[PDB]
């Protein structure tokens, strides 16, 4: 009577949902979707890439409270998370794929297997289908079992080479569309699902899908014509990104199209070649879109669609060759901006969010609409609100995300080129209605992009007539880390008649 | 073989050992351990008051971090410390005293006695003698015993009357010099440390004295003469005080004459009162300072002093009348610089240390001197280096101190005045050797004191002429709180070999 | 290279592969399985039901040790099992299937699912297929989703009536063969098996058939003629085995033919009746093993059978109408003698074991085998010396068994009729050569069968003539208790040095 | 209001106070309490030695439950005691003294100075004055502050040899009377327990004396003639008493009156010996006697005697020459028959006794008393009803005494002799009306003492006269283990709504 279904769909951006790229893309139920419930036009991640952004969505912390800062980064095994706290409302939370958790290696043995990836599920949650990028043992033995020849995971990524053996960019994948990843994680959501029908069930389901290695199945691949797509958003050449400030020299360089495909490692970034991985990431988007179709259709056909909390979005958002970076280890909207979709009994159909909403937003909804307790660690608030067509009067007028540019073992591009530390890789971003903040805890000078200007097309930060906008956005980031330290226990109280706690949020 | 001696007085001033108030106190065994030692100069408490301050120094975390932010406030159950730490290295740490420790509601039954005082101790320290200021039941017992007669705990602390029966501000106390709290404490420790002679041990051992109800035995009563002491450093009037910032508003209202002595409720804060006050806190300075010597004179008389690491601090100051306030719920120095004497075998006695050095450098320095791994949470650096007259090119350049102004059940007089929240109440402080900025959570205007002009006298912030300063060190204030996040698990990496960890400290 | 394929059989006879019953059934792979290994002729559960059996082969240790007596008993949180020791050792133990095991309410918020149901999975597993009995989510989805019809869970286990309607006792199932409960549970080790080839596996498979609520898909159903079975093994009437011990009056009482089935409430235990049941249950035998042979088909396939350490045991017994009961809740060697195959790279093909082996042995043999630590809390000992056709010479010279006649909530028939409480239902079988002596912690008393004489078909515990064997045996029986008492710390030693381990066994 | 008094006197026998030897000793103030409150004559501890009979009277629970069986094996550290039991009543357990708890290795890191010592306070207690045998830091630094000359701890226990220097067996002791051990830990209780009226208190006070090594301060060295005591009972000759059972040979050989005294390593077992070391221990006894009516002169003085809950006892006894045998490793009553005094508002004054109770029921008395949840882990039943001259009418008919013969680091006596290993150690005792048993784990005959006929001077087991009496007590002994197992989980159930538990005792 009482259903959650949390669908996250990995590095889909908000411009393909609604926006610039959304009339080059067909997303009919994704669409048809947001016509019948609550559209959160500016919702962005806290953190990057995969894990942290995972890390933050889960627990409903900034990266600077969970730590869970880069991928591997341990996450503490007492930090709440939603299934920790749904388990408490007497749920078990169905996993299908991934959590992308780094384990506490204080809570498990020294040669755990849970130690040995940073792909392993989230304490709490319990897995019905495992679906790691780097792991899929259930859609590998399919394909084995369908009978493709395969003698490495590796193999199952290259497009399909033309006739005479030349490699072809866009080239069909190895497995036909029914046999694809996505089209196999949600058969396994359907040959698991009708059981649970009846009973209060809380679904996490976890689309990898669009992203690299960008291969799609026939017709999907070739489905959107390269030659009819806008090209990226970005300066003339890569050396005018690196000028605008020194930090987006390693960023241009961190990732490639050469990187974004298997079987091409000589790949060169042609305008031909952006298009093209452009075509087959907006393909696989329609495909993912397809197959949440028949999720919907299934909540309709048991008459469970009008009875659950329905929460839909994107973990983190992708440059896709704009401002000639590609993934979302940069600043800039695009690796952030993401689309989320909410339906509830009773709420708005059609209703439009224009208000700074963040990732760490999710958890409090979701316990809030079960009515289970929100912890004080939870940083972020209730969109319950929205829901409605309303909104509270004390809401945040600017966004805020974290960055981690240093690696522990093995120091990063940023670190070479720049020479910090790993306890000095932290960058912060505040999103403002006029303008956008980029601080650094290295080194390395503040970023100021203007809005009603240029836009993030001109770093300003250096401009003395910018200076008292700098100051005051710069205090306003200061005031927040500030205002969101670590309030696991910084709300009780230890009293002479034993220990008290205040709510964070009325 | 490797002994450790932590003493910590509590609220004793930086400028009583050696400054503007030397010269009107006597503290000769401090002086002469001074002498025979290394004498930090620039040392800072990074938090206050004393619950927060002693969190800092026994994790040898900042505030920001450790989290008990606040007396009352709970520190969590696994953060490690000095005594967890030093058991490691096979040490049984004594505790002479207090540690006030909240501890974690979450590691104890509800109905725990250890959750119904914020004086406890903390997590590995083996308590020898209980002698916490609202408890101190040996010394009550001490006191019954003896003779001494009292209905009530609070009447020890009134000073003597006269003849007469008029109240006497400086009236000595109703104990006898030998049966005081300070001799008994000494008397508890001389009691019990001759039988750790030869085997390595680690005593930490707390002074309470000077610190309210203020009240010294015969003759340290009236030992120094009110008249002859100078007068506190303030402006004319507590109008120019509050002038200057509205912080010290509820901040010279916080404390009082009349709330830092039993049995004067209508105490008026003549410069008589004042004097008066201020002597008595001398006179109390100089008695721990007596007993202090016992204590050395125990170490040499057993052979023990040339083999002991000595550490000799205060916990935080005490304003004693400056700035028209007192206790240390503020942002002068006074409330945080603090003496540091460290005595270790083969150092270079006499030597001075004018670097900034910080609470949280205690910790690390006593691990290191015992060869115990240093925690990569500790954000604390080993004062080791300085031992020998040298100094680390990597040293800190600025030293950085938090306070917060919120308390989740009972409403500040900052909180009634500027109206906002528990999770809004945090300051902090970043004394570069210029400048003295104090930043706020709440929406409150920084303070700005120029040491090449009023210094502390003058709040120059607003100045147009200093929003460049303002800017500059805002942003190094802005780094800090960047540079110095959780780092428990943050240089801990997920490999496919299992997790690996990444040394934090150079 | 070094994998553990883990079988459990629920409720498989040890007469049916090896015995009375074995002519009457055909069980092809696992006769050709212990052809070409090592057979366990004298095996035995240490305890019964499903969940004190389950608990004891999976942590290696007695229900007098482990503490979960009864079905819902909880088991401690830290008890060793044989998925955190394997998970010591790299591996991720893969279940498919059941544990049944009664989660520690310690370890658990009260309202958390795995406190609701004692069919839940135990600590360290990683499940992959979820089918427990009361809850098999993914086969009834499989059901829903092949197009057959029912309302309800208990619907599907009602065998097929006549044309007419009436009611047939080995009536098909209302599934087709290749979407039973069995094949089910095969495919989907098959449908993940695949891409764990190459790495070291750890798969733990657990078949629920053969089982009550008894039906069999077709051809199964009727495979057996009911008419050319023998009949069960009992004396003339219920009366005749009540008054060789009142025990047996509850527990001739405890199941019936009518409790075997569903869709027959007031089914008579008639010749006709029993025969049938016996008929339908070892056609679900003959099921199980057709699918045991896919499962080895697939090994030999991949080239993993040589490098693989199989187990193939069966839980506990069955009486299956023998001294007119059924299910496990006695004392009759039927419902513990349990068959055992083990096949490890250079075992002696077709050996056949006669000493005394229980199922506590069975950790410590998997643990011995991947060169893993044996924790001392395992009271079982490695078979791995039988393997190469030789044995240890300080073998056990008899087995034991225990079981739990009391219920806290809800009392017993036992407890009805005679009147004990919750602590005193503990019941204790001893083996030897020649005698079997069963003792009750109620006053109950002895019950003694002389194989020499009658067997089990008569106790001779009053006769005179047997005093001094029951007095020696129930002596043989204190000594094992008393040998065999918790060793989770007993052989661990507090030394000035520190805690030291002594090994259990040699 | 509700106080807790509890007094553990070490090694105190039931025969001192009231029976055999109570005529030819002195102790006036234990008498007195008895004359004021309730007297236990049949009290019998359930382990041995001091560890595990400690670890029993702290835990309410039997040694084959608890399983600390000797001296320095580890106890469970989530084992609930008396301490974590009283802290959730709101009690600060204050402990003066030792607890000789060997600590869980797996609670602490393997460097930790608890895991050094056996003698280590137990987790709940708060620790006032540390006072165990092999350290007792704070009596030794008020011996060296005294000024008394020793260089090693144990020349303070070598009696006052004669003015010539020859060594005399009761020369008085090096300490005066007012600087002994007794006197000492009582001035500590004194000197600590003032503060704590008004307020609930629960102390813990241990006395080690009357123990090795034998020497007491004048006047009590010589305050009883040994020519005047009566002898030891016990048959003629040492070969006499292990004629009665093989374990006499290493249970007469394990004590000596050489091993009960420091500065006699030749000391010869002769008669003025064995009598001198006996007036000695009586001496003792009423030095703790003199310091016990100190301790409730100060309840009385402070009103709080007719308010308090006050518990005297023995953790054991001493075999004091008895049967050739010293200290308490063997298997007769003097050994563990101790004496039990209980006082609560309300009590009969004067009341005796007579059933069978044991160490075990102590912790449930002063749970029940305070109001506060018994545990199902307590085997000890509430000696509340008998305190109003009441006895339930399901209490014992027997007792019930377990001691552990093996050391799993160096074998013991009894293992070089018997050759038995460290899991075939336990020795078990059941106490009837009529009969003592004793059971060995190890291949040893049993032991039969019929207190109708020679009672413990003649094992007569081998006597076929006494063959069913033997079967029948083995049968009652069987049953006692099968009722008494680890109950800590065993009535908690997991149900559809969540775990419930089953009250132990009814």
């Amino acid at each position: 009577q009482s259903n959650v279904l949390f669908i996250i769909i990995d590095q889909l951006r908000a411009d393909c949902l609604w926006g610039a790229l959304a009339d080059h893309v067909e997303l009919p139920h994704l669409r048809a979707l947001a016509q019948d419930a609550v559209s959160f036009r500016r919702h962005y991640s806290v953190t990057n890439p995969c894990g942290p952004s995972r890390a933050s969505i889960l627990t409903g912390q900034y990266a600077m409270n969970h730590r869970s800062v880069r991928n591997g980064t341990p996450l503490r095994h007492d930090t709440p998370n939603i299934a920790t706290e749904m388990r408490k409302a007497g749920y078990l939370p169905l996993l299908f794929g991934y959590t992308d958790t780094s384990q506490d290696p204080r809570a498990y043995d020294a040669n755990d297997p849970a130690l040995k990836t940073y792909e392993f599920p989230m304490r709490g949650f319990h897995e019905v289908t495992e679906m790691r990028l780097e792991m899929s043992y259930p859609w590998q033995s399919h394909l084995k079992n369908r009978g493709y020849a395969f003698d490495d995971y590796a193999q199952v990524y290259v497009p399909r080479p033309d006739a005479d053996g030349t490699p072809r960019l866009n080239g069909p994948a190895m497995y036909r569309a029914e046999d694809s990843d996505t089209a196999f994680l949600t058969d396994q959501f359907l040959a698991n699902m009708p059981a649970w029908a009846g009973q209060n069930w809380f679904a996490h389901l976890t689309y990898i899908r669009p992203h690299p290695p960008l291969v799609a199945p026939a017709p999907y691949n070739t489905m959107y014509d390269p030659a009819k797509l806008p090209l990226p958003a970005r300066l003339p050449g890569r050396d005018d990104e690196t000028a605008e400030h020194p930090f987006f020299g390693p960023a241009t360089r961190y990732s490639s199209p050469a990187s974004f495909v298997l079987g091409f490692p000589d790949l060169e970034p042609t305008d031909e070649t952006i298009q093209t991985l452009r075509a087959v990431y907006l393909g696989l988007a329609t495909e993912v879109d397809t197959h949440i179709g028949r999720v919907i259709a299934h909540l309709k056909e048991t008459g469970q669609y009008d009875d659950t909390l329905i929460v839909v979005t994107a973990d983190h958002g992708e440059m896709l060759g704009d401002r000639h970076s590609w993934g979302k280890m940069t600043v800039y909207d695009a690796a952030y901006h993401t689309p989320l979709i909410i339906r509830a009994p009773g709420c708005k159909p059609g209703h439009v969010v224009e208000a700074p909403t963040e990732s760490i937003d999710l958890m409090p909804t979701i316990l809030d609409w079960v009515g289970q307790e929100i912890p004080n660690a939870v940083d972020g608030r209730s969109l319950r609100p929205f829901l409605t067509g309303e909104a509270p009067s004390d809401w945040r007028q600017y966004s805020f995300s974290e960055l981690d540019i240093s690696e522990p073992l093995d120091p990063t591009l940023w670190q070479q080129e720049f020479g910090f530390g790993p306890s000095a890789g932290a960058v912060a971003i505040l999103r403002d209605a006029r303008f956008t903040l980029v601080e650094f805890a290295a080194d390395l000078p503040p970023m100021l992009f203007d809005h009603q200007g240029e836009g993030e097309f001109r770093n300003v930060a250096g401009d003395p007539a910018h200076a008292a906008d700098l100051a005051r956005l710069s205090r306003q980031m200061l005031r927040h880390r500030m205002r969101n330290m670590d309030h696991t226990l910084s709300l009780c109280s230890i009293t002479h008649e034993g220990a008290r706690t205040q709510r964070r949020y009325d």
